């Protein structure tokens, strides 16, 4: 009874009207986790007395937000409807990008064209999100968490693992279902689709790195040894506290969302190696310098490749720290800053199975590859 | 010199006069644990001038309360001399009950029958306890604690190892002694008793959990994956701060004892089952509900057959959790609650080697299995 | 002193009565053996200092489960005195099947009727089993083990070698014995019982083996070179560690039994054959696949002939592999498999002396040929 | 029915157009193997309670690269249509050469000349390899290996046998075919071709050594007794986990290749014998000396004759070993170790049927023998 | 050149002065055995990038301990000289008795008298041991292995093979010499020693075995069917690790040494038997047994012969088992204990050409059967 992986994920829109529009089916990897937790209160009394006594009595008090989280491969396909390339997660993408409407042609947070896909965060800035639903399914049981909302996705480079993505949110309940709601099959992935999928993986040892300095116009050729970055959101969940007969999480607040990141090399003795970017780190002290960023996972090719681009056109670097690895081991951190306090972040996110070199230029100048750049 | 498990423990009610009846030896298991710590003070200077300096004098302040802990079987046996069963602990389990008098007919605390051993919680909330002594032997050396106090008892009911309990608490003073206080062999346990003995060993896989609901009489079947129990006492000491001379602790407060427990099975799809008791929770939101609980240490039979008894009328249940175990595990926390401040707990505990289903009933109802229950 | 195969054997349900209903002679071959063993530990002392020492003292610790095996043939006769096929070794057979009595008529575990004896699995599933005792005797001396279960049995079914089945198992102790327990002569077999036998071996040679899928109802005709298949049972010896006296095991758990195959065949090109079925395992990659196994040691005849017969109804079939032998050699794994967690396993063993094909047939589709199958 | 040696084998760098300058049957041993294995994961559950259960399920998991390898004789000729020296294997030798197009003239990795054969891994530093495809043919059937690459080579120089090479290698997938895919014997070897080859074998006996000190120009003379030397690539291949519906391997990541190799020889006490170099080394202590070892497998003439030589420029050797043999067996170790981390190896791996030692001293001296030397 | 045994054996105490009395040639069997080894360490870089690299440099680490053994037969004669028995290898014998100067009078570690040769260990549990060194001849060539200690020798009492004793030990380094040290021949054995030496062989198949039980007194008589015993001493060597230069051990740790045994034997029923032995053993069950055995190798008389004899007075018994050879093997294993930690251990060997029974008696009550025993 109820064996693991046997579980199967959706997420919907709405809690009605169920199909290939509102609702999709993602893979899911195995360490998916989720629950709910409450909150407990203990009270006790102490006397002066020849007679001591004990009596103690706890109380429920509340719910806190219950937690979600899995992780998924990064898998870009073309659709056969419309032409255009698309990931099966790209309902969660469009939460993540903004608080309105699905459209995939606005160009506003995630979008797409008949070369690649492309995520940004130009009207993400609300004090809510896209509310969504997320539907868990085992042998003859239902069960669904009201509410959810994206919190943090985490991207691990990786030297040898298979590119991958980590999620992680919240939401006001979880509560079980009583039937099955919608369509456990019509609504999931087909055969040809996944078909298509095979060879969409990313081939995660390819990924190269590009940076530019602001300043004095500098670049650097720097091979990398792994690294991470990260989106979060900073949710809060409000309650009142009539704990006479418990309490429930009302709504949420957005924080201030973020974006960083961290690299890791050698220490390499070329000509605008990693030492010569080290040398002019510290000698600089800086308060606040600039530079742009670029990572291509999966690499690049003057072919058509499968490639995924990550871009910062105005992160500070930190100082670097040197570690006592086996060879020289050197860490860098860096962050997203916006051009003064209320204009877009870095933003430009992008995914294909066919990036060219001359496209990935493209993509790095305007945060799309297809079109002819300025 | 000094062989590791030579050692041989002893308690007693007195320091003098030691025999059958007023020290009794206990089988310990290996990891027994004792020692005695003591509190420092640095005090150093700092000076703005010339010519600085160090100067600095640490004191020994007081000493902090002994501290002692081991484990031992669940072991129930029949005495020759009363034709009762009785355990070889049971000293220490009356130390636990009550701080007054020995009396294993009087019903209160600690008493036994014909049939089983039953301890209770009806007479134990004083400022003090029961003051006992602990003596520790090795080979050629003797020691003892000074006015031992137990503090804290768990048992850990597991799938495949032996029951178990293992008790700790805290003393005076540790204090060699200079010479062979009482007899290490008259004193201690016999041959013919551990031949019988060697029958009475708990078969643990066969544990078997019941509840009961008390608002909606329901009841459900609820296979277990292991678990725990907890009985504390937040035992403090007194210690005046004469430090010029080191200071001792002169005394202990008894604070407000507990009994606590967790549980742990599967997600089971079956009437009555652990997912209709889930589903009543999740749904019930009361802040106090009630329940009783009962744990078979050993599981039962129609036949007479070893096994323990853990009985809770009251205990209010807390919300379950679901993890990520490789079965959908779930887990289930539940505290004591009295009928009202200052009546007794759930305090009902039996032990026997030779309970039987209809005994288990009234040892349930009554809290003794042997006499007619109403 | 001490002739070897001057040892005989007998298994027995009790200690006491013994008859020719409790107690039951059994033929051994060359390679029985039985043993005990013990525990031991080394402690030693390293001191930093001018005069370094040596004194180290082990100590025995416990016993582990004696270990007892042997082999026999297979061999069905009929009873004179009710007129059933009947084995030897049936105790044993009842012994494994489950751990209530004997009752060779309620077609529960072990069985037979007027035509064959059948074993089944359907109430196996205990914390123990049927407790049995085995007796060993020499030239003047006896021997006995006490608590004896068993664990393991295999059949090889060899291209040349004569069918046999090795069976393994523990106990709790080996102990000798002062004198003669019971007649040696009156409770074994005897002369007339051992001419039906000469007759009742199994002519190895002619197994044969057939296939069904579950799938698209496809069936397959596979020539074989001699394969396996082995049920085992998991037992686990319970051990309390009093070291300071000597520890014995108390109690067993009864794991997850297990019955598994493997066959090995020539990759045949021809209708339905060898080649047919890799390629079809190789297509399919399905997770779970159903098959429908049956192995006929000493083949099939329309006549009556002695036989023995293996039925799996679900068993799931691995990817075969290929071997680099002289011809294109083949093998395939396979596995038993419930429907679903608590049902009954594949179970259905066959033996006579007179098996016919129809009567094959029917045995295949109910775990009983001699009754009208439906 | 499908007789062993009748398989035969086929590369081709293309599964289509196939003829005699992208596919190339190779002769084969006896011992070739290939294969293909799967993974599997059992999972049960475990219950304490009153009737206990089993239930256990496999599921497939994945499956692993597929395995395959062989051995043949070294065997050079001259190609009529080109006047240069060639083996019927040249193309498996390109493939472990580069990962780019076959060029036998560019002087990159493997190339030819009107006097001999080279090999050379000046350009083989990929995260990938040449992709070829291997055809094994059987009687009346075909099956072939997907995306196969080759990992291991190895040569053991013995003292009577044959020189020959062992090759191992791994493939995404082993798929039968249903038909006849390209001509058998059109594109295969042909009789007067055959008839050139008997007489370029190798007279492994006559194999020499020399050895010269890169410190103090020191050289010795060295008879020996046979050995060894391998080229690994340590390759990797890379898979999703999609559990619940198998997975396959989608790409390799090429690790270090390597070098290594071991000689045996006798202690000879004479003028720069193995007396002296066993000396010297065990004296030496140094950490990194530095070597030149040429291996010439078929001795050498000043007339021409059928040879191999391998080459190494800069073998580090390690502190040899005296064994018990008969007599004063020694033996030696050494590695491949380039000139700074980017730059070449050893490399030069010459073979031709008309060696010369004027032409042999050129060969050591560039890695080719033909044109004139520095 | 170099034939296999024309190596010769030299023992000695120091490196200089080199005669009868400080130096000994040791009789050698055909395995003899000798080396030095040397630990290596590899370092690789991965990278991710577009251009993957190897470059990868191993360096010599430091030395091990080298290693050596032989074997030899047992052999007393009576030295001419001093008018008492002497072995050839008793240097070798003081080496592992102790680590101070040599006193064959003294009684302590190795000794004798006009009768008998004894070794105890009386004085050698210290840090280190008495430093030796071995020289190594061949024809025209000399090595030595510096600041050798002995680890280990074993004894192994065969049925039809002669006895012999095998030896293994450690040292620094292993250094070859340029020239002639000392004489080969002047102090090696001679023509008369070797004559008087044909009459010491140890007929083996005579030894014979005496147990005796230090609790009840009993004794049994117990033929046997040959076995083992070994002494240990666990030397460890020590070695800083500055890897920029090599490494090479600077000295030694004496561990705990040990004297094991194990005897075989067939299950004899007779008075004071092995069976009679078994059952005690297996009823007894107590922690710790004292035993005391006598090894008589060679056999004892009435007249003078030539034996050795080994002594355990404490040695504690296993558990023995019993195996499934042609007639009912038996198996027993022993230790030495000392009583109490400090004290001395078995210590009494003894070895003659004339041992008695009477004397033999004495020797096992004192250690030395020449003098009157209390």
């Amino acid at each position: 009874l109820q064996l693991l992986r046997n579980t199967r994920i959706f997420v919907s829109t709405v809690k009605t009207g169920h199909d290939t529009t509102n609702t999709q089916e993602i893979l899911v990897q195995d360490d998916i986790s989720w629950g709910q937790d409450s909150n407990s209160t203990d009270i006790t009394v102490n006397e002066a007395g020849p007679r001591p006594t004990r009596g103690s009595k706890r109380f429920n008090d509340s719910l806190n937000a219950a937690e979600w989280s899995f992780s998924t491969y990064i898998l870009p396909y073309e659709d056969t409807t419309t032409g255009k390339q698309i990931v099966p997660d790209y309902m969660l993408w469009h939460a993540l990008s903004s608080g309105k409407a699905i459209d995939l042609d606005g160009d506003t947070g995630a979008h797409n064209n008949a070369t690649n896909f492309m995520v940004n965060f130009k009207d993400n800035a609300y004090h809510e999100l896209a509310m969504l639903h997320i539907y868990i399914l085992t042998d003859n049981a239902w069960s669904y968490i009201d509410s959810c909302q994206i919190n943090q996705a985490e991207v691990n480079v990786d030297i040898e693992d298979i590119g991958r993505v980590t999620w992680s949110g919240n939401g006001n309940q979880l509560i079980p279902l009583d039937e099955q709601p919608f369509d456990p099959d019509a609504l999931g992935i087909d055969d040809e689709t996944y078909m298509t999928i095979q060879s969409s993986y990313i081939k995660n040892k390819l990924t190269i790195l590009k940076i530019k300095d602001m300043d004095s116009d500098k670049e650097y050729d720097i091979p990398i040894t792994g690294g991470t970055f990260t989106i979060n959101n900073n949710i809060t969940y409000l309650t009142p506290n009539i704990m006479s007969r418990v309490n429930i999480p009302i709504g949420s607040f957005t924080g201030a969302f973020e974006l960083t990141g961290s690299l890791t090399a050698y220490l390499n003795d070329k000509s605008l190696g990693s030492m010569e970017l080290y040398k002019d780190l510290v000698r600089t002290l800086k308060v606040v310098n600039r530079f742009e960023i670029a990572l291509i996972l999966g690499g690049e090719y003057d072919d058509e490749r499968p490639a995924a681009v990550l871009v910062a056109k105005q992160a500070h670097v930190n100082i670097p720290t040197i570690e006592t690895d086996d060879v020289l081991g050197t860490s860098v951190e860096f962050k997203a800053i916006p051009t003064d306090l209320d204009t877009g972040d870095e933003g430009y996110l992008g995914f294909s199975n066919k990036y060219t070199k001359t496209t990935v230029a493209n993509l790095i100048a305007t945060g799309d590859g297809a079109e002819t750049p300025p």
